[PDB]
DNA sequence: TTTTGCCATGTAATCCCCGGA
DNA sequence: ATCCGGGGATTACATGGCAAA
């Protein structure tokens, strides 16, 4: 099983940007936004999930 | 990979007429009465569906 | 026709998407 | 983060069927 992280608030701030823009990723995009903020592309793609599904609950 | 006898095949068809969606039940069910894994049986419904929406 | 021998098609399986729990 | 249980897109590969001397 993956481990759970803790996003810095860097990382945080440019994902919520990213998801402002388009909640879904693209593979460029998910390597992209990965690489520019140090996180394993799972990580990513997790946290994208888990803000669709918060805001739809919301 | 597997092949499939053509009485799994026969029967994995009316199965497949009668409901195109499994239960996990009737997953169950019919993988022991077919003498086959449940992936095997899941699968085959899954690939059936495909297949038909790939024609229309 | 025979007897190869390649390739096209079929399909079981894999990969990855998604929402939901 | 996990897993399930759909989907679509492919991929690997067995084999049927055609090609050809």
């Amino acid at each position: 099983k993956r481990p759970r992280t803790a996003f810095s608030s860097e990382q945080l701030a440019r994902l919520k940007r990213e998801f402002n823009e388009n909640r879904y990723l693209t593979e460029r995009r998910r390597q992209q936004l990965s690489s520019e903020l140090g996180l394993n592309e799972a990580q990513v793609k997790g946290w994208f999930k888990n803000m669709r599904a918060k805001i739809k609950k919301s």
